[PDB]
């Protein structure tokens, strides 16, 4: 073709393009929003299960907003427009995290996140989370879980700190089993000896006072 | 499923990772092999900007197309490395040098055609397929900045012509790189990188005009 | 008119318009000035006397802002406003300081404009913006982050956790706006670290016993 | 108040703000598509001159209409609070209609008669002007811009044009010269005029030289 | 000899540069296995910072002693990755590493016997050699970070003691880390890198000693 | 040992090791300066075969000041204070090539350099030349000969220019067969290109001139 | 002149300036390193104290002689020319003198005092002086010595101390107040005082409590 | 004395030094505004004229700066130094650009302190610091490299070749001194471009023929 037929025809594609970065950046401004709709709603710790449903109940419009955002692009076509939803997929991984540990003090697996984000698992197309996002919202938790076992020594329950000394190190350890690559990652990780070490000088605070 | 301990978590995503970093190796791998492919092929092109070698252009053009071929069967080896549906995933490790690319096949059709290849045409020389069929592309983004890449080569070429005597591509070349301009002025760049390489254009533009300016000058319309 | 005719009558303008800046400079000259001195009776923490000596100084801020008002056209308003940036963002945390200390609560933003003399959005002549007003706010909880730290070397154990709850609200408050300001954000990410010192600073009185 | 009443009226002010932030976006990308339609109409030149001017002249029509729009997208009292999204495109028209008009009438357009091409209200008015530091962007931008034109005249036949532009760039020169330039961004702009003046003058050399 | 030719000299600089690349890339392997062994090291004994395990290190140490044996094995593999009088050339590589193993096997030591471990039985535990025998070195730069390293583990690790009942190592620790700011004060510390690091041992001393303070006023001299 | 037997024994080592560092910076502090005094010799075309000699006579004091720099240390500790004088042997690199450059229009050889600098092949133990540094200075010396081609045109001298550019494209062809890693070294190569383009476009000037 | 003469002339001074840079860091050099063993001396607290005191002014003699010959390797009129490269040891030795002071009398030493001891000549006389701005620092250093000093002492069964330094810091505190620091680094460093005179706080508190 | 007598004391010392930077502050702002005075009569390149108005405003300089002389004791010199340093070494460029332009040579730097009526360094009270000095020579090179270029524009075909010889000079003596002030050898990177520059000009005029 000629030079003009090139570009007026690359105009056509570009401008498709932007439509869907466009429409991507709609709903991401919809699941930011809701997300920080439900990180208050749970910062509140600062009655948990009633938090919690409300919470999981927020998710909810994240589950049909995420399948809203699934019609923006096709589905094979999901990492290149990623950069568009980290921040966001990291928060709300994050905050289903807090949830599940607040509720069982246990740890989401990558597939509950899946689940209650409305997304589907790895085997399917479409909407996935990939292990950087999530180990990134799993550090998230651990900085939150540090603060929060302060504020609860103030608030008089001396007792949490005790279960997320034993979470946070937990996870520690898990990170330990891995040989983290990524520039981004690694440099969050770095951050978990600074929550691990908070979290046990709150327990030594205790034990020292009597508690334990 | 429900709900499993810290440890078999991480011992499970232990997994993945490595499957992970083992991809990333294949791929750095055979790109290695093609930013080598791209610097011998960027060479014998290059003899054309030393005086001699611009004699045989066509003879050039062959040898580099013939380079093209262990592009084609290291590309397709790449596309083995990775699941095609995750492209846009690990295309970083192969962007710089699929530019190149992209830069190359373009410059081989300039100095045998003196047009600009086609996005569609680019694909079929380096053994690749088009977005109508699943595996490895080439995005406009990386085809604007071959093009951007060839406009600054041809600025420099327009220059070599003159010293060797030829005082008819510079001409072609103005009137070419005057399109591209056009070109791209029709567009709305959002990409920050592609945008800034485009500020360069202009420059080449300005270059090659002036060569042209030389040459009306000194008396060659 | 002649390429000479043109820049002859340009100079005019940009003289005139140089003419503007220099009053204004001057002025805000006088406001970074009594700022300073305001956050000197206020640095003091007999506190409540001292709100009203600030209140007092306010009041040259009154005069000295319509001052202001009459060395540059009331619609050129966002043309010079980044002369006054600094200190109005000051004045807005200073206010707002001497309010907390005094009623332990946020200022509102128009109670601010009546405080420095200027007119809310309604009345026009000087309006006070939104991000100059949050600006002054998140100020305000890094001087009162420092508060709770001297308090408790001073014997109160109580503002402590009376500032801990505020810093949270507006942290809490912040949340909720969608900033866009690239400026307003990059202050923003600074509120976390004033929420997590008077946190700390709570959580050692609880384990001293108060 | 408390601090949540506060903050949630904030939210409404916000929102509200960056819907005009919005509408001013949405206009002004209309406003750099027909600057760059105008922009390609003139490059041809790089006579025939006349036509593409009407066809210029023509295009800043539905600047007229786009800017009395994009005047209806927010308050008067708030154009200089604004005027950075559009700053740009600005500059950029001030340039194109002195371009035009300087290829048909080889003068410097002025301030107000600018401001009357782009459908603006001169100085004896509110809404949208023309600020001088914007203008004296646009009038630097045109001295670059027919730099290269005395080039590309001369490799058209025309060895004309480049004498005419020599003298009219060290007009613009002598101008800038006796103005103290406050700003700072339009500072740096103004030490690229030195090199322009430079261009066209070894031009005229050239063919001072030649014959 | 005399003179090349620029292509001949070039063509020759090709073979070094590839030969020293594939030296890196022993190293970088070698070392990824050390970083690795490091790692699981590591593992085994910061079971000593939760609670139980602190109740058989000896097992812990024994087990950690095991693993500097696939640690002697690979380094000396390491040695043959590169000439031995080329040490300080790739020194960088596995910098970090050593000054990790440094601190572990300190660390070993001072869980089993609470004193510093030397110099030279470091090397003796790494399976490499003093600086009396041509090989793989440790120099004091690297000691000395992996003792200031240390200094920040034991400070921790009094902390721990104290809620998992024992309340006889702090005060241990209390002394040795305070014989270790003496002895880093006798001495005039030029790397900057190193300097730096020191700069924070005196928070190690501070912490520690509060803890001991907290013990003292709970009523334990 | 104890702790205070072990940092005594240190402070020695320590004390040791900063002798030695203090004897190379002696030296090297020796060689910048002659180096400089090389450098304005040379710098005199901006009677080259004068130039040339009394500048490879001052090579003759960097030979005798290296053997002394030599006995600063024991030889197989040569790169562990190689950062002290690595500037320098990149300057001397350059400067040697640069002398060669002018009498024969020739790239010197690594080995040739090693000989003029009183160094010794890789061969031997002590000091010697390593490739990155080689590499390093012949970089220099494009940057200088593109300089020179543009002085030489306003000395009248309508020759080096094609010369040199024949030479440094040579370069560019030779830096072309190396795959580089060296983030140093390639930031540096990169300027190549420029010194190139510089060069071709002088050569430019003179064909459409006449000259040629 | 001609350029290579200025030059040339120009690095005999430089050369000369640089031979004093280096005889002063000689000096210094002897300075830090008396400094660190006076430290020692004294850092054996964390009775036994006023030993100590003695051997630490029985070291200050050195850097009597010390100083006294770094006053003879450049001349006075380019004291505060070359200040920077004793600042570091000169707020060093400040502390300690002030450090031996307080152990022996718990009384802030006086910024004259502290020139007798190093061996320097007050204000009303020239040479080598004792900046205010570095005296101020060595008392800043001091507050946080005896900080550490309470906290060690309780553990060491001396009950009393503790109460003492409360108030000697509560003074420092006090006196730093009514001060118009213009300085900036020094500034910085004074926002630590809080922090030393909240841990000497709590450490009576503590023994309050305790009895 | 006792810990409040000895702050209350300083306090006296440290008011009194705050004096000594406010007055040296007050001269120094009537240096750094006859400093761009002599700029732009100088900036305007009948130039041999300018010199003298030049050499005129000169004048002001010698009576501020033996004004200066009496906010502070000469003794403590390197004192206060440090707020003056912009506008001595900007004077130092200006009278070095006077004496380039008459004389085409390079002024000593005791003739420099002569024109600023600063006394050398036999005679005690205001001494010319070497650094200084070269860090106005530096500046110097700086504005002659963009006069080659004004003077090409201006029909000037002369001066060009004139700076490029005397800029290489200045490299080739800056060369020679071992530089260890760290900002002047981050000044001295500079000089490489300005050589630069100025050696291109050369190189067009001397391609265009002249």
């Amino acid at each position: 073709m000629s030079v003009s037929e090139i570009f007026v025809e690359l105009q056509g594609f570009l401008a498709a393009e932007q439509d869907i970065r466009e429409e991507i950046r709609k709903v991401v401004q919809s699941l930011e929003q809701t997300a920080r709709e439900i990180l208050t709603l749970l910062q509140g710790v600062h009655d948990i299960p009633k938090r919690c449903l409300k919470a999981r109940e927020h998710f909810s419009t994240v589950k049909t907003h995420l399948t809203s955002l699934k019609t923006k692009f096709p589905a094979e076509q999901y990492y290149r427009f990623h950069e568009h939803w980290r921040f966001v997929l990291q928060r709300l991984v994050f905050l289903a995290a807090f949830v599940v540990y607040l509720e069982t003090e246990t740890l989401v697996t990558r597939e509950a996140v899946t689940e209650i984000l409305g997304i589907e698992p790895d085997r399917e197309k479409g909407f996935h989370l990939d292990v950087e996002d999530y180990l990134s919202g799993v550090l998230i938790l651990a900085s939150e879980l540090s603060r929060l076992s302060v504020n609860s020594v103030t608030a008089g329950d001396y007792s949490r700190p005790l279960h997320i000394s034993t979470f946070i190190n937990e996870l520690d350890s898990g990170f330990r089993l891995l040989n983290l690559k990524n520039d981004s990652l690694r440099k969050r990780y770095d951050g978990l000896k600074y929550d691990v070490k908070k979290v046990e000088e709150v327990v030594y605070d205790l034990s020292i006072r009597g508690f334990n």
